[PDB]
């Protein structure tokens, strides 16, 4: 079905053979590139390495901050989990600089929560050093005419921002944005039509972990949100997606790779 | 979708509104109705029904037994049960007498490994007690020429031996029978293809709890199954099981849940 590799310069990801697993790495900061920060993200990064992760994602500003902040919270994490930890590494910024910094860094995907559409430039700097680019659906509005329909053109929006900018078809994976700009019913409902976008020819990452809208459904806090997660990640592989952005690493690698051995990939 | 409801004399089961959980009893016996035997096995139905189980299964013969002594076993855990928790009770024997038995002790559904050919007679007491019968695919044998097609005929063939004793299309539940009478690809291959089973026209449960197969891909003894058993619950519900036989009620049911939530059942 994937008729190449995931280049990510020292590392290749196959695409046909296993779900892959990006594992979160929960950057709390220090009041204050220091130690415990820096060492506390680096064990982090081995337990999910050892759990089953093939990618780590490290983010500089978690939604629940200065540019310049940015990079000096995020390129020591780099750093030390790229020289200490042989995995690739996604960073979750959408900022050009702060890509452009990371990537120097050592980091080897960029992960753009608002595909190429916050800062168009963070496409360029993809396009130049040549790194596989996640683009997810956002908008800074709720208003859909059709969720679906309107998904895939917004996507589409972020593939051509990307592709002008001279990124090849090769570094282009999309992400239907779970969690953005979505009421819980919409949540659900990109969920259930999954496989619509598997039309646009591009990989799919689907990011659903301990999300509000699995404790909407199910009516639990963060912490009792890994039923739902699963269930999620389950339904997500079987539409056909190539990675999950996950926190719970041990139980999503093995719920991944029984759905991996079901499913026939 | 169903056009009726399940019928269990005192409890309705509506098969529309979610994916109904069947909650396995350990039917763990004492060297000898014993108090530490059926105090025990009333404790777990308890705890079943607190964590979301919708029907309790309790079994005499633990495949890993005369006829007689198997209900002197399962007889007095169905009163205790019965009178004790408001869920329906299935009774999981393939034998006439047993089951007979059973129902006059107070069970509502039968479930039958052997879908009626180990003892035809079964379906006679279904037939007259009036009860829904799950008919669970095995054989005595593994050679298949098509797997799937050689379920469905041999499914076929239980309810034809059902229908023929006077069991009504609506007491009738059909169940794949995975970890049975399949090598561990055939168990996966049944997995797959489940939504065929749904052209027979009938509900279907489907058991995968903790099983073999699991092992067989994760390389994981019994007690570290919870997440590849989740797996198979859910390709199960998306491929349409009307209901799901598991040990892990709180996790499986959550699961569940989520999953009906998602396909909008
Ligand atoms: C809340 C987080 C932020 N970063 C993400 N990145 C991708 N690709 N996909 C996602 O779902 C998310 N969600
Ligand atoms: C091992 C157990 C025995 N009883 C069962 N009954 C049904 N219906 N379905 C099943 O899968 C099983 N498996």
């Amino acid at each position: 079905k994937w008729d190449y590799d995931l280049r990510c310069g020292e590392y290749t990801l196959n695409l046909n053979e296993k779900t892959l697993i990006m594992g979160i790495l929960n950057v709390t900061p220090d009041s204050f590139g220091s130690y415990n920060e820096v060492d506390a993200a680096v064990r982090h990064a081995k337990e999910m390495r050892d759990e089953g992760a093939h990618i780590i994602d490290i983010g500089g500003e978690s939604t629940r901050v200065s540019v310049e902040e940015e990079i000096k919270r995020v390129v020591p994490m780099i750093q030390a989990v790229s020289k200490e930890v042989k995995l690739p590494i996604s960073i979750d910024t959408y900022k050009a600089e702060v890509a452009k910094q990371a990537i120097e860094a050592g980091a080897h995907i960029i992960n753009d929560i608002w595909g190429a559409k916050a800062e168009p430039k963070i496409a360029e700097v993809a396009a130049h050093y040549d790194v596989p680019i996640i683009l997810m659906h956002n908008r800074d509005n709720m208003n859909y005419r059709n969720l679906m329909a309107d998904m895939i053109a917004d996507l589409y929006d972020s593939i051509k921002i990307a592709k002008d900018a001279g990124v090849r078809d090769e570094n282009i994976i999309l992400d239907p944005g779970i969690g953005f700009a979505k009421t819980p019913e919409q949540n659900l409902e990109a969920m259930r039509n999954l496989e619509q976008l598997n039309v646009l020819g591009y990989p799919v990452l689907l990011g659903t972990s301990r999300k509000s809208f699995i404790g909407h459904v199910l009516d639990l806090p963060v912490e009792e949100r890994l039923e739902g997660t699963g269930a999620t990640v389950c339904l997500g592989i079987e539409k056909g997606c190539e990675f999950v952005r996950v926190h719970d690493v041990k139980e999503m690698s093995r719920m991944a790779k029984m759905m991996d051995a079901m499913i026939g990939k």
